[PDB]
């Protein structure tokens, strides 16, 4: 029993973290086989902050300009190329600790673990969700760029995120491992702002099912609702609308607890209307939205 | 910016997790050098847990009864002994992935990372605090026994907890790596209950400092208080009393933010007597008490391991 926000064990990812230095900028790189992946902004100078031409900056670089350090060993850069906003540094040594891995692009609402690093050294691991506005609410300081987000599929590491920037509101933006940003963000110092964040409704419902599995039933009610009426109410509380895909995904939890999805939706509508009234659900006074239906099944089984 | 509940990177500990099987019971073991540590209740089955004489049960067991598996490799048990509630299985192979380590006993309020495992395989890592009632509010299923709690300082792993049991309220109990339980618990199937839990006051104060470092200042007020006045109020809300040791430990955060400890105590006293008023602190509607002052400095300054 018990329900915790749990990250994946980070060992497989720690053995891939290296330090990448280019001029006066130092950040983290992900060393997989003979390639080190890192944010392309590691090549930016003091004048290319607002309008960098990364293709123009990278052409002017040589392999000897990139300092890559894996622990106490300096790796030799033998090639460099750019794929979108990620720089790929070909090195002369394959990482012997390279786990089984894949690069995945995730959707909003998906969760993942972040191994926060500084100077190529892992400092902490936490759990995140890709917000509906495509930002992540991380904990990153200067020098955390190149830290990665991942999930672990049995023995396989699925890399889904690489950290690039902090927006003015303190939220974070980054790319998948092919260098494509999540959201309408650019690796430029131009005025950028995240859209208004909304609650991941499907994840709140999954967490209410986790609470019922763990014995917490006080918020249940005898009502049901149509999907359209639930969406109309939920959108007024800045909750994401729930699609038929989300209803189907909650099916196994609905079958496990004996509470239909639309019955649980009526509990959620009531919670939004009344608040908690001094009560907590799974030790929380707010509705938690960073547990997916898959996370709930995995942790409760 | 940002403030998350963050665990230590678990790699150094994952390389020590093995599976220990004795009869029909399978749980986790911690393989350090040529010794595998695990809960001694692995030698129990059905009648054994009701009234166990662990010394009598262990004497009857042979080395070959213990099946130890490290990944896809079976380790051979060449000796066995018991230290309190932990079983130590001497193996014929030293763990090549043994990190620099020490066994430490922690105090209530102290936090640590838990590497939750099943069948010797790490499945998740989470951060928690040793509650004042000596339980931990973990997330553990059957087969999680033997999972360990740890901290990392520099490149040194300090093992502070080993999981043994779940109490009827869903909270968890375990021992240090010398087999001594945290709290008034015993490793026997008998009626046991945790004492009433209290809030780790020094940790709430550290988390309020983390909130200020991150820009959340709505709860700050012009007032200060005495340690005596604060403790009298706090103890009525089931908060742990704050000692001069706790005030000194918060010193660096008080210097960094310009909010003296007793100044922050006055904010906390108002937060208890008046509530949040619909507001949140670091995205939370409750006061968080599972971040120590050291955790806050570490996360808000980027110390690496
Ligand atoms: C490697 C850190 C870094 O680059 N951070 C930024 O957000 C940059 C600051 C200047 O503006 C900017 C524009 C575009 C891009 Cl892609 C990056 C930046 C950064 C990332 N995470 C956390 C941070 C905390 C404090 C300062 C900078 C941070
Ligand atoms: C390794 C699992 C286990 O032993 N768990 C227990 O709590 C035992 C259940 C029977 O009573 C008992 C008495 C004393 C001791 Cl030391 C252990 C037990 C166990 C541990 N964590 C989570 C669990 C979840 C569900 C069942 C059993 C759990």
């Amino acid at each position: 029993s018990g329900f915790r926000k749990m990250a994946f064990p980070s060992g497989k990812v720690e053995g891939c973290m290296v330090q990448v230095t280019c001029g006066t900028t130092t950040l983290n790189g992900l060393w997989l086989d003979d390639v080190v992946y890192c944010p392309r902004h590691v090549i930016c100078t003091s004048e290319d902050m607002l309008n960098p031409n990364y293709e123009d900056l990278l052409i002017r670089k040589s392999n000897h300009n990139f300092l890559v350090q894996a622990g106490n060993v300096q790796l030799r850069v033998i090639g460099h190329s750019m794929q979108n906003c990620v720089l790929k540094l070909k090195v002369d040594t394959a990482n012997p600790k390279t786990p089984k891995y894949k690069f995945v692009r995730i959707q909003p609402g998906q969760t993942f673990s972040v191994l926060a690093c500084y100077n190529g050294s892992p400092s902490g691991v936490y759990q995140c969700a890709m917000r509906p506005n495509f930002t992540i609410k991380g904990s990153f300081l200067n020098g955390s760029c190149g830290s990665v987000g991942f999930n672990i599929d049995y023995d396989c590491v699925s890399f889904c995120y690489m950290h690039h920037m902090e927006l003015p509101t303190g939220v974070h933006a980054g790319t998948d491992l092919e260098g494509n940003f999540y959201g309408p963000f650019v690796d430029r110092q131009t005025a950028q702002a995240a859209g208004t964040d909304t609650t991941i409704t499907v994840n709140v419902l999954a967490w209410l099912y986790a609470a019922v599995i763990n014995g917490d039933r006080w918020f249940l009610n005898r009502f049901t609702t149509t999907l359209n009426d639930f969406n109309l109410v939920a959108m007024k509380y800045n909750y994401e609308p729930l699609t038929q895909d989300h209803v189907d995904i909650l099916g196994p939890l609905s079958a496990q607890t004996g509470i239909a999805v639309l019955d649980m939706c009526a509990s959620l509508k009531e919670l939004l209307q009344n608040g908690m009234n001094g009560r907590t659900i799974l030790g929380s006074a707010l509705l938690e939205d960073e547990f997916t239906p898959f996370d709930v099944v995995r942790q409760c089984s």
